[PDB]
């Protein structure tokens, strides 16, 4: 009191993205400190990487509490699919994903351009991730985004990130050749994160709003 945050088998890449097996964090009070296993298992349920890993759990070193903001509510993809799910993260028997990202594909053999974006206006800075997805091949590429020759882009007044898909045989983990690949920004206070996609975008439909800061960390 205050209490840890002892994430169990969860890393934080589980937590952030919300692996279902992760659950039990899906909301979580102000921390002393976050206490991680050395080799977490429940991370990237679909396989993946997430860039500046380390440098996500040095700002975590200095944040205490998360509230979790609904920046993209999923009904606001009105041309695309949202419902998409993998055995990879299955819950229950069934295809599920990440508690807090959409993945977007195609609708009615369409996949038109996707924008969205967000304006800052919740009191303070806000963690936001989002994902890239690398198919395993050019049929998958096609199923599920139309056609080869996508990007995602993401930006904000201090981020512009503009990603291609990399479409390639990968050896196949919890299931998938497929990959997604994360990476995160802090937006401010009052600037606008602006996404756009022809295809291959893993949305956030949450932010993390810092809510409480403070030093102790991460064990
Ligand atoms: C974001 O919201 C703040 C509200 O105070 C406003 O000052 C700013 O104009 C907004 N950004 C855009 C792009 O409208």
């Amino acid at each position: 009191g205050i209490p840890p945050l002892e994430l169990g088998d969860c890393s934080i890449a589980g937590w952030l993205l919300g692996n279902p097996e992760c659950d039990r964090l899906l909301s979580v009070p102000e921390w002393s400190y976050i206490m991680e296993k050395e080799n977490p298992r429940d991370g990237l349920c679909y396989p993946g990487s997430f860039n500046d890993y380390e440098e996500l759990k040095h700002l975590l070193s200095s944040v205490k509490h998360f509230e979790k903001v609904k920046i993209l509510p999923k009904d606001r993809w009105t041309q695309h699919t949202t419902t998409g799910g993998s055995r990879a993260c299955a819950v229950s028997g069934n295809p599920s994903f990440f508690r807090n990202m959409v993945w977007l594909t195609e609708k009615g053999s369409n996949y038109p351009v996707a924008k969205g974006s967000y304006n800052n206006t919740s009191g303070e800075q806000m963690l936001i991730i989002w994902g890239v997805h690398h198919p395993n091949d050019e049929t998958e590429q096609r199923t599920l985004y139309q056609n080869v020759g996508t990007y995602v882009s993401v930006g904000t007044s201090t981020l512009n990130k503009r990603s291609t898909p990399e479409i390639a045989t990968r050896p196949k983990v919890n299931g998938q050749g497929g990959r997604m690949e994360f990476s995160w920004t802090l937006l401010d206070m009052w600037d606008t994160i602006n996404f756009e996609s022809t295809g291959n975008l893993i949305a956030p439909e949450y932010g993390f709003k810092i809510s409480k800061r403070g030093s102790s960390g991460i064990m």
